[PDB]
């Protein structure tokens, strides 16, 4: 199983063998909420449309994706002893915050993401980035899992955009998967969660298959009550398929 | 042990031996928040009186008592293995919601507290049963809970009333077993929750016995502070009110 | 091992002894958190200064240093048996709540303290204290404890103010050390900033400061600049060391 390069709420890897049980077959996958990529690392479709809200992400894949040597070289360069203390890290927060070039940017946005507590992505009111110090041993420099993703991209398109707009670029030959954040047990609204599941309705109706993961609970059953319904045991887990 | 014939908050347990044990005794019984019945069941009051403020509840509940045999002919029928599917589930809920003859409502009732998501009983801000599909294996059609809860219902009245109207209906042959809405840890306030030791003092001075459960937390030993307090093993805690 | 002679939140002290371990030495030890005074009970400062914002706190904590002998026999008379349940402690709350003597109030707290429920100290939108009866077996009356704090109390002052005014007390000689309210898993978020904020004025000025609380994601973004250690004990406590 092929490991996502940032450390990322969900593609916490089980459920890969559950959701490859269950996505269908195409000629594309579409994700409407990528995150760590790591659905789009472990399957072989022959083209990819992932998008995301969060536009530091993308713009690193982006970067990624087309500046593959230049930005791993320049990206070990912070993964040394020297800076595994608050007095650099404090420091290059406040330099990616500061920052209007998106490569340095995201140089920066992977040393955070290894280096900072618990491996969150987090703002405050103003837009800065405020995760503090993650008080790590030993973080690991992603050399492999780097040039795996940028290899894998080379079929992949990535926007910066809502789920309703890139579920709108799904085609014929498509197949989407929705991992939207987690129903309950600014953020996610409920509003939000049941418009996800019109869209899917929508677009089973044109034979485009979807599939959507998230917690088993009251308001998830009500949302998808029209998919095929699979609970996965782990609190519980729902699997649901909007299949032509 | 008699079981109740729907699923209900609880569930499913009431402790009802320690309830047996603090309860008073008294020609008739008076609960204001009826819900299942556990208490109702498992009793021998020569009569009672039973209210909540869920009127599909009380509405069912006046049906069972006065329409047993028809009721159970036409109940049984939605338990056949056809109707256990998403597809049968939703048009019955919808069927429900659009309504307006009580006894087809008091019918659709029990097949959505027995095939719905855990038992739960919801509606959504519009008014709307709002529980979703439970996908249960085999559900089971409570025909003997049913007749048993007609049969002790013949010496019981049923009211959908709010707890300080059925309270009212005390009198000195009565006693008053209380269940609400549990404290924390449209919903029961907290101003409701001392309210009701406030009418349960001036219903234990008129020389009617009151006992009332909950959680055993600082709000309810502070509401409850003039009963004899029995704690019972999250804690549950009993409220006798004696004269 | 010495005891606090009030059941209060923190007293609880499974710190010591890694308090001790990391605070420093000098002649004068502020608390701007009292509390129940533990660190002060286990300490050997020669001088103390101890504030709380709770004044039926300071107001006990003068008359216990003042009054020792009429206090500990006025309040012993209430640790009987007669006065172990609810009818009675019902009447005293009233007493404590209506009363304008200080010396009776402080008498009747102590009882309150022991024979309320979970030892809780809390008011009501009134202002009245609103704890309610225990039901303990036999509570201890603390004979010991208050001789022993009353003697230790000879070489300290106790007000009643914020953790601003007594921390603008400390001078060269002093070290502080504060217990504030537990971040989140009413003291509020901006004061928990407001005191790490003073923190860093502190040692500027070459006067250490210690810190206890959490170890939380806002714990470690307030605390930034200082040396920290964090403690297993069940959620993880951290301590943070301002040194000059
Ligand atoms: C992490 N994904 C969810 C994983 C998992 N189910 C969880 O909740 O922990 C969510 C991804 O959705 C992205 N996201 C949040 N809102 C939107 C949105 N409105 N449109 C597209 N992507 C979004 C987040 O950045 C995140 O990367
Ligand atoms: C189920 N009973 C409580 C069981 C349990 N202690 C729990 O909290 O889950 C509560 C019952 O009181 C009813 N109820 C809620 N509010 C009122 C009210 N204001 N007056 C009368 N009955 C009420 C509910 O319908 C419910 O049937
Ligand atoms: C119990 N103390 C220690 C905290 C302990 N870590 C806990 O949260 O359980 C906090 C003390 O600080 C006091 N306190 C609350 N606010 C202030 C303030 N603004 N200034 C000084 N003391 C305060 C409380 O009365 C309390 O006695």
């Amino acid at each position: 199983k092929n490991r996502a390069f940032l450390k990322w709420a969900g593609g916490k890897y089980p459920l890969l063998d559950d959701i490859k049980r269950h996505l269908p077959k195409g000629e594309c996958l579409v994700e409407p909420f990528v995150g760590a990529g790591s659905v789009f690392l472990n399957t072989d479709f022959s083209r990819y449309i992932l998008a995301d809200i969060n536009s530091d992400l993308i713009s690193l894949y982006n970067i990624v994706k087309m500046r593959t040597d230049e930005y791993v070289q320049a990206a070990r360069e912070l993964f040394v002893p020297e800076t595994n203390c608050a007095e650099v890290y404090y420091q290059f927060r406040e330099e990616f915050n500061k920052s209007q070039d998106p490569f340095r940017r995201a140089v920066l946005f992977l040393y955070l993401n290894r280096y900072g507590y618990n491996g969150l992505c987090r703002y405050n009111l103003r837009g800065e980035f405020n995760v503090p110090f993650g008080r790590y041993k030993k973080p690991y420099f992603p050399e492999a899992e780097l040039y795996h993703f940028a290899e894998k991209a080379q079929n992949a398109f990535f926007y910066c955009e809502s789920y309703a707009d890139s579920m709108a670029r799904a085609d014929d030959a498509s197949v989407v998967y929705c991992d939207p954040p987690y129903a309950p047990l600014n953020s996610f609204t409920l509003e939000q969660q049941a418009h996800l599941a019109e869209i899917a309705e929508g677009l089973v109706e044109r034979h485009i298959p979807v599939l959507i993961s998230n917690h088993d609970t009251m308001l998830t059953r009500e949302w998808y009550q029209r998919a095929k319904l699979h609970v996965v045991k782990v609190v519980d887990e729902l699997l649901a398929l909007y299949k032509p």
